[PDB]
């Protein structure tokens, strides 16, 4: 499930697309392209 700006995820293909699961805060934060 495309866990948006703050969302549980397990890994970074458990987020949406601007994010990206980052192995330790756990949840999703943005990361794609420079911005």
């Amino acid at each position: 499930e495309c866990r948006y700006l703050f969302g549980g995820c397990k890994t970074t293909s458990d987020c949406c697309k601007h994010l990206g699961c980052k192995f330790r805060d756990k949840y999703c934060a943005w990361d794609f392209t420079f911005s």
